[PDB]
């Protein structure tokens, strides 16, 4: 039987781990503020697992926005980064459903921050990507430590502000970062303006290094309103790989053109061509919850 015909979150992540899909996002929670988890088999059928983090467990005690799940094979357990109350932190589990805690309840750093993605290089290297509010909403970048506990502050460097036409539509905001690594070109996938708009989109920049500087995609956005279905206010995404080796790219978007809440998740397909060209594309898979 159906809990729901979407799949209730926005700000989504799709985690493969162990063949099986697993999805957090900002809301849809059903044991008060935090983060719920829902898995998949086939990316149509989502269960929900439980709540993957209790504010209880975690500092803050609002504004559980943008969770990303990554499990760190140097480490040999999950870790979940976050924003609360407008700071960026990270908790752990040994398992991909949580319980998530952080041992002191405390963000990364002081700063007001949100929207957190991890990528560690080739190298070794951990960078967090992020956004501070030093001209709108901007994306930055600094390394983390060896525990990835805390950002390396020295190490902070600016990649992408809302600059261009389609990135100005309302309010200046560059934010939901991803970071994907092709044939040596650093490729960060973000969302710009105010998500309330009908326009918020996803546009990428390339880069040689993880820390810029960044060039952006002349053909900006890739996704700024599904045609076929109709779905407006796309974006805060993450991309993914699939059991057959194919990739997604994981978005949510206004209730309905009417109305903004509760945002839902959706997903396109994703890929990176031999010429280093980025595609959100094909039909959208309208995900829905099982009970
Ligand atoms: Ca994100």
């Amino acid at each position: 039987s159906v809990e729901t015909n979407y799949l209730p979150i926005a700000d989504p992540y799709v985690m493969f781990y162990n063949n099986k899909y697993y999805a957090y996002g900002t809301g849809g929670t059903t044991a008060g503020e935090g983060f719920a988890c829902f898995s998949s088999d086939d990316l149509k059928n989502w269960k929900r697992e439980g709540q993957a983090l209790s504010a209880t467990d975690s500092y803050g005690t609002w504004g559980f926005w943008a969770p990303e799940v990554y499990y760190v094979e140097s480490k040999k357990k999950f870790y979940l980064f976050y924003s609360a109350e407008e700071h960026i932190c990270v908790a752990t589990s040994t398992t991909p459903e949580g319980p998530f805690r952080q041992e002191v309840k405390q963000p990364i750093w002081s700063e007001k921050s949100i929207d957190t993605s991890l990528f560690i290089d080739d190298d070794g290297t951990p960078y967090l990507y992020f956004v501070r509010f030093t001209d709108g909403n901007v994306i930055w970048v600094a390394q983390m430590t060896d525990d990835l506990m805390s950002i390396k502050t020295e190490t902070l460097n600016q990649c992408i502000k809302a600059e261009v036409s389609w990135e100005l539509l309302q309010g200046k905001v560059a934010e939901g970062p991803s970071l994907l690594k092709k044939n040596g070109v650093y490729y960060l996938i973000y969302s710009a303006n105010h998500y309330e708009n009908k326009g918020y989109g996803v546009g990428y920049a390339t880069s040689d290094t993880p820390m810029g500087p960044w060039v952006k995609y002349s053909k900006n956005p890739l996704l700024q309103g599904d045609a076929a279905t109709g779905l407006v206010g796309t974006g805060h995404g993450a991309p993914f790989q699939c059991k057959d080796g194919s990739w997604k790219y994981i978005f949510h978007a206004h209730w309905s053109a009417a109305e903004i809440q509760p945002r839902t998740s959706y997903i396109k397909d994703f890929a990176i061509s031999d010429q280093g060209v980025v595609t959100i594309s094909g039909t959208v898979i309208k995900p829905r919850v099982l009970k």
